[PDB]
C-alpha cells in the first residue's frame, strides 16, 4: 500500500514522476497498467460462471496421444479459467466461446497459451493455473494529466502497487529520508 | 569537466526538489544547493572586480574595536577594499562606512559588511584569496517554483564551473539516465 500520490509529470512517455510527504515516486507506466489489469483479470477468472461469448473464428487444436492425457486429465482445471475445449475427433479439440472478458483479439493465443502451461506444468491445480492465467491476460504518445491521475489512483488501490504480476519493480521510491542522505 | 547537456523541467516538489529530463534520463535536484551554486560563482566574479559602482548609504555605520582588532583591520585595509567593505576611520580604533558596492545584497549590507569584518578578525592573519572565497559565499547564502523559474534556474546552473556540487561541498544534482532506470525497473 501506499498514500495518495500527486503527479509532478511523465517522461519518455515512459515513467511518471509523483509526490506525497513520504517523498518522491518514480512509476513505470507500463508495469503499473500490467498490475492493474492483473487486479481486474484475478478477479474475472475466479467466477464460477462468467458470461460467454461465443467466437466469430473458432479455434480448432490437435494433439500428440500424451498431449491429449494431459488435456483431459485437466478438464475443470481448464474450464475454470475460461478455456472451453470440445473434443471432435481424435486429438483434436474446437473452441467454440469464451468468457466476455477475455482480452479482445487475443483470446486465440491467450487460450493457446493457457493449454500450453498445463501441458508445460503436466499436473497442475486450479488456483495455480488461475494465476498463470491471470497473469497472461494482464500482459495483453505522453499521457494526459487526467490518465496520469486515473493510474496513480488505480494503482494506489491493488494489491501490490510496487511490483508487477511478473515480479519486476513498478515503482522506485525515495523517501524523504533517503533524498535527505543523497544531498548531504 | 564535461558541461551539462540543456535540461528540461517536469516540475518541482516541496519547494525543495526540481525534477528534469533530457534525452540522457532524469535529474533530481537540490534548488536551494543550486541557487547556492549559481550565487556563489556570481558574486565570486563581482568581487574580483577592479572597480565596482558604489553605493552611498542615508546613515553610514559605526564600528568601534580593541587595540588589536583595530591593528588587524588596518592592515587587511586592501583586502577588506576589495572584498566590498570600506572603513574610514575618524576617532582611535573607530569606523564609519559610507558607502559599498551596489551588488550588495540588499537589506542584509550592514550584516554582510560585520561578516566579511568578522571573518578577519577571527582568522587574525589571513590572506586576499581565502577572505575573496569567503565573502563570495556568505553573499550567495544572502517557496514553490514554477517551471518557469525552474527554467531559468536549469539554465544558470548549467553555465557554472561545477553543476554537480555546492561551494560547501554537498552534492546538487542526482541524475538517472535512461539505461539506469531501465535497469532499476529490469
Ligand atoms: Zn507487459
Ligand atoms: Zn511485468
Ligand atoms: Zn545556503
Ligand atoms: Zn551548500
Amino acid at each position: 500500500r501506499v498514500p495518495i500520490m500527486y503527479p509532478i509529470g511523465q517522461m519518455h512517455g515512459t515513467y511518471i514522476l509523483a509526490q506525497n510527504e513520504n517523498g518522491l515516486y518514480i512509476i513505470d507506466q507500463h508495469a503499473a497498467q500490467e498490475r492493474i489489469k492483473y487486479e481486474y483479470f484475478r478477479e474475472k477468472v475466479g467466477e464460477v460462471e462468467p458470461e460467454v461469448q461465443e467466437m466469430i473464428v473458432p479455434l480448432t487444436f490437435h494433439y500428440s496421444t500424451n498431449e491429449a492425457l494431459i488435456i483431459e486429465q485437466h478438464k475443470q482445471e481448464l474450464e475454470s479459467v475460461g478455456v472451453f475445449l470440445e473434443s471432435f475427433g481424435s486429438n483434436s479439440y474446437i473452441v467454440r466461446c469464451h468468457p466476455a472478458w477475455f482480452p479482445k483479439g487475443e483470446e486465440a493465443e491467450l487460450i493457446e497459451e493457457i493449454i500450453q502451461q498445463v501441458l508445460d506444468s503436466k499436473n497442475i491445480d486450479i488456483k495455480k493455473l488461475r494465476e498463470e492465467a491471470a497473469i497472461m491476460m494482464s500482459c495483453k504518445r505522453h499521457l494526459r494529466n487526467d490518465e496520469i491521475k486515473a493510474l496513480l489512483d488505480d494503482l494506489r488501490s491493488t494489491s501490490d502497487p510496487f511490483t508487477c504480476p511478473h515480479g519486476r519493480p513498478i515503482i522506485i521510491h525515495h523517501s524523504t529520508y533517503e533524498m535527505e542522505k543523497m544531498f548531504k
